[PDB]
């Protein structure tokens, strides 16, 4: 039970807190479905405090405290908790002013960012130097270390890969309490393990993130379909390799069920009421139970000719497509306004009291060969007759842009779809129904032989995690767990080794 000097110094300096206010704040997450109180919350003022805690953990025999690294707690099912353990309040690393926690490189080819930093601040500090990361998440108020522990995907991933494919190097403190810098060339085994590694191997204190010259504006389009075959064929055309890709900077898509079509179209924040009326009419003419929309952008800069060159490039692209004649809808915004588009959605929902609610989200990767089966079984099947609150996002990814040596698990096929069904619960009895429906969707997929992977989900059975990674890739994961977290204390809320 004796404490090392450096661990005791943290309690003395008021950094180790055991009060009910501190512990309660670190006991809930964005999922708002599960909770777990820690014994203590650490508020580090430097990476030395992290070394202190993890060295103590490693050297103290019989050490009982699991350790989690809370980013912004956007986890869905407790992945950032440490039940009866220590939660690290990562945000405390950026409390001061000296030194800065985000540094754009002198050559403008990368940005250095603290693990604790949120992507919105990474964006703001990048644009101040005329650059920006190439690969995003839909939502910018997430931490660098958090998204990198998962993958980080948005409409750019088809061409640039996920955020984990856009890291040059990291500083990481392992379960041993050892500060290690890692890359493809230095300590590559740790580098690959941590990326998509679900916080199992250590804490990312710094990430070196690839940037590109920052575009000024995004030409922003949505294309409407009643035929899934045409919708998916076009998403695949837009994202297909020609190493080289087509013009589009971003390609996502969405599914709208007929029952709430007008309301959901109106709630996109994209369509006007005039647009909505035309799409509702189209659905009725085609007798459609589902409507599909491709969402795409073309990034361009402040050049004088840029706007007309964009018009012509866009016109050419669209002429290769098969959306319903006349159902192309365009917007034109500043690039930062596009990237932070979901912030506005959060503000609106929270003011309605619809943000801090349970989020039984279903996120998965579905092989291209079975996407039409998934559409029939889920969008045209299971989901029909239900009231859906939250977007249903569907878009293809290219496996060639994913590094399978990293921890992140993906389907085997060259093309696979991100399917994100972002259900928001309107309290009882809606939550239990939504949890059951997600089970049924997974059940449908299992029975149809669809070889999907989950994303952002934590499994509670060993056989499920083994299947998740694949047996050979699982053994790799375990090898790296043994070297970097032998005491199995880190990120216990993933329920892999805890
Ligand atoms: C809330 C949410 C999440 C989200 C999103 C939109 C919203 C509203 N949009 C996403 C998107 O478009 N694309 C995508 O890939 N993910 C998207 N997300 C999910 C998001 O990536 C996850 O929630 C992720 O966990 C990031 O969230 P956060 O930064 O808040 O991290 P956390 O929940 O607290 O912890 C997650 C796990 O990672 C470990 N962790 C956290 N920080 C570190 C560091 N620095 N080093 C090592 N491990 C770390 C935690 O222990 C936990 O297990
Ligand atoms: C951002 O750059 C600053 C330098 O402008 C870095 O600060 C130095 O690095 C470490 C901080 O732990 C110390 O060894 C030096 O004394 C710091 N210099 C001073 C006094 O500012 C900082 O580490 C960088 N941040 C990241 C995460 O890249
Ligand atoms: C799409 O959804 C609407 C419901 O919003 C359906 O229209 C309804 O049809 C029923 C049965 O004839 C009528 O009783 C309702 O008055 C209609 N509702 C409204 C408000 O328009 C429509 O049938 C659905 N289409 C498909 C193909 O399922
Ligand atoms: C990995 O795919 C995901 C996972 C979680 C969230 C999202 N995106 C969004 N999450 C929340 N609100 C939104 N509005 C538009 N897109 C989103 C996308
Ligand atoms: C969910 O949020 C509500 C309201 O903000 C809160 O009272 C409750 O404790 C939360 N539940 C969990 C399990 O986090
Ligand atoms: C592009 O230039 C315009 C006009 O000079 C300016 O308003 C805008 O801030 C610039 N966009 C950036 C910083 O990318
Ligand atoms: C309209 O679609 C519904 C549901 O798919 C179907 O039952 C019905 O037969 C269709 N109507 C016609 C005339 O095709």
């Amino acid at each position: 039970r004796p404490w090392p000097a450096s661990l005791a110094a943290l309690a003395l300096d008021g950094k180790l807190r055991t009060d009910s206010n501190a512990t309660a704040a670190a006991s809930t997450d964005f999922g708002n479905i599960t909770s777990a109180l820690p014994a203590a919350v650490l508020y580090p003022s430097s990476t030395a405090d992290l070394v202190a805690l993890l060295s103590a953990a490693n050297s103290t025999p019989g050490w009982p405290y699991t350790i989690a690294f809370r980013g912004r707690g956007h986890s869905l099912m407790g992945q950032a908790f440490a039940p009866g353990g220590v939660v690290v309040n990562m945000a405390s690393l950026g409390d001061a002013a000296a030194p800065p926690r985000i540094n754009v490189s002198a050559d403008g080819r990368y940005v250095d960012a603290g693990g604790e930093q949120v992507w919105i601040d990474v964006l703001r500090a990048s644009l101040a130097r005329g650059v920006a990361p190439r690969s995003w998440t839909d939502y910018l108020y997430l931490t660098v270390g958090g998204t990198l522990s998962n993958a980080g995907i948005s409409g750019q991933a088809f061409r640039h890969g996920p955020q984990i494919s856009n890291v040059l190097e990291m500083d990481v403190i392992t379960g041993h309490g050892e500060m290690v810098t890692c890359s493809k060339q230095l300590n590559a085994d740790l580098f690959d393990a941590v990326l998509g590694g679900l916080g199992q191997f250590g804490v990312i204190t710094r990430a070196r993130i690839a940037v590109e010259p920052a575009p000024a504006r995004a030409r922003w389009v949505r294309l409407v379909y009643t035929d899934f075959a045409a919708f998916s064929a076009d998403q695949e055309r837009l994202t297909a390799p020609r190493a080289s890709f087509g013009p589009m900077s971003y390609v996502e898509g969405s599914v709208f069920v007929n029952q709430s079509l007008a309301t959901d179209l109106a709630n996109t924040g994209f369509f006007t009421d005039a647009d909505v009326a035309r799409i509702v009419a189209l659905a009725g003419e085609r007798n459609a139970t589902t409507v599909y929309s491709i969402e795409a952008t073309l990034n361009y800069d402040n050049a004088t000719a840029a706007a007309a060159a964009v018009d012509q490039e866009l016109a050419s692209v669209l002429g290769t497509l098969s959306y319903v004649e006349g159902f192309a809808f365009q917007r034109d915004v500043a690039y930062a306004a596009f990237l932070d588009r979901v912030h506005g959605e959060e503000v609106a929902l929270n003011k309605l009291g619809l943000w801090r609610v349970p989020h039984p989200w279903l996120n998965m990767f579905v092989p291209r060969s079975r996407i039409a089966d998934f559409d029939r079984g889920v969008f045209k099947g299971i989901l029909q007759g239900t009231d859906i609150v939250g977007p249903l996002i569907v878009y293809p990814l290219n496996k060639s842009m994913w590094d399978d040596g990293m921890s992140a698990a993906t389907p085997s096929e060259d093309v696979f779809y991100a399917v994100s069904l972002l259900f928001s619960s309107v309290a009882p009895n809606d939550l239990a129904r939504l949890q059951e429906q997600n089970r049924r969707i997974l059940r449908f997929c299992d029975l149809a032989g669809i070889q999907y992977k989950t994303y952002l989900a934590r499994h509670t059975d060993r056989s499920d995690w083994v299947r998740h990674f694949g047996a050979a890739k699982w053994n790799r994961f375990v090898e790296m767990k043994n070297k970097y977290d032998p005491k199995r204390l880190l990120s216990p809320g993933q329920d892999i080794f805890n």
